[PDB]
């Protein structure tokens, strides 16, 4: 094998050393794989319900001659709500390494599971991608505030709604759960000029190889 | 028989509590390094209170072609930036649902902080021509924080 | 080693000088990175409550 | 789409 392990890189890069100075000591020995464990941890959640709130005001003058005369007020206070869409959610959220490897362009994918039901599978888009995440090390670092998993949307414009039973659950002990169901990132090789390259470069071609050939150990 | 002359004025005011306001930043971008960035992607996030009301990435308004050390973009004479949009098209307004607007209509603040930085660097290729787009600077910021030493 | 420092340039391009003109004087040494730092900060911040 | 609404009125007539 060229590969024994089933990581990226073979047997004489990992042992001579000739890859990534961010892989771990440990990843260069040729039966170790350099394989990165990438996990999400939510802060906490935060929940917009948007209602529709009027206020409203008026006076009226009359008069009235057959003699009278007339001066009312008003005032009216109105709420609306949709049923469908009765609430926004607003998870914080922030990404973990215990690999021997770093990813770049960290994409996890979420379930947000309340009482049961799977609320919404979120997939990191653009503004919630981590560009790297070196091992045990955290995104954003350990000194700053969790990223908000704000959308649901490709492009980051269409937010995460939750309807009029589980938001009006939500309003009790129900907390809102959060599990990482998979998470994609690249690796880097040096390529005829030597330039590190992370595009075509996918960690899921190797996860399936790499669980298959290896005994696990935490 | 019978008259009426009756008049009526009325004033109302409606309000959506789930995004009660937007939310417009000035921000300034700062090199401190030894290298120029091309195409400067920073990624902040807005926090109020505890919670983090936005993560940003700066889209084609918010980015700025060229960033030398020592050095700003926009430059020293010139106003800020505005970070307005959330949306990759820049086309949606950054919201603010209904509490977070009453408190910050108090002594809150909103602060920002930079998650990460993207942006590329320069190569000459087989002409003498400057390319500095598949040219990520992120394939070495782990590689560079790993085998040196911090000196600031 | 050919990128001494780990940044995207060999000895050779950083010594000889044969990179970006932009680059610090301070950072042709082959042990001293090419590498930038760049950070963002705010001036003030504007709230249009959209009733 | 669930609405709900209240109001009060005030009112005078002087003949
Ligand atoms: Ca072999
Ligand atoms: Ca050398």
């Amino acid at each position: 094998e060229s590969n024994t392990a089933g990581d990226p890189y073979t047997d004489y890069q990992k042992a001579s050393g000739s890859i990534d100075k961010a892989i771990k000591l440990e990843a260069r020995d040729p039966l170790v794989a350099a394989y990165p464990v990438v996990g999400v941890g939510m802060e906490n959640l935060i929940i917009s319900t948007n209602e529709h709130a009027s206020s409203d005001q008026g006076k009226t003058v009359s008069r009235a001659t057959t003699v009278q005369d007339s001066n009312g007020e008003s005032w009216n206070t109105g709420l609306s709500i949709n049923k469908g869409e009765s609430a926004y959610i607003n998870a914080n959220v922030r990404y973990y390494n215990t690999g021997t490897a770093p990813m770049y362009k960290v994409t996890p994918t979420t379930n947000l599971v309340l009482d049961g039901e799977t609320l919404a599978t979120i997939k990191a888009q653009d503004n919630q991608i981590g560009n790297n995440l070196s091992p045990n090390e955290t995104y954003p670092k350990k000194g700053l505030s969790p990223l908000a998993l704000n959308t649901m949307d490709q492009f980051n414009a269409r937010l995460i709604p939750i309807n009029y039973d589980q938001l009006k659950k939500l309003d009790s002990g129900k907390q809102i759960k959060l599990e990482t169901t998979q998470v994609s990132g690249n690796y880097g090789t040096k390529n005829s000029q030597g330039q590190i390259i992370t595009e075509g470069n996918s960690w899921s071609n190797y996860i399936s190889q790499i669980d298959s050939v290896s005994a696990s150990i935490i």
